[PDB]
């Protein structure tokens, strides 16, 4: 997706990080 997401600990298993988000969360986009 588009769309990109904020996620704790890390992107999903298959995603892409874009970088950070805040306190042990990541900025990432899904895969699909």
């Amino acid at each position: 997706g588009l769309l990109c997401y904020c996620r704790k600990g890390h992107c999903k298993r298959g995603d892409r990080v874009r970088g950070t988000c805040g306190i042990r969360f990541l900025y990432c986009c899904p895969r699909r």
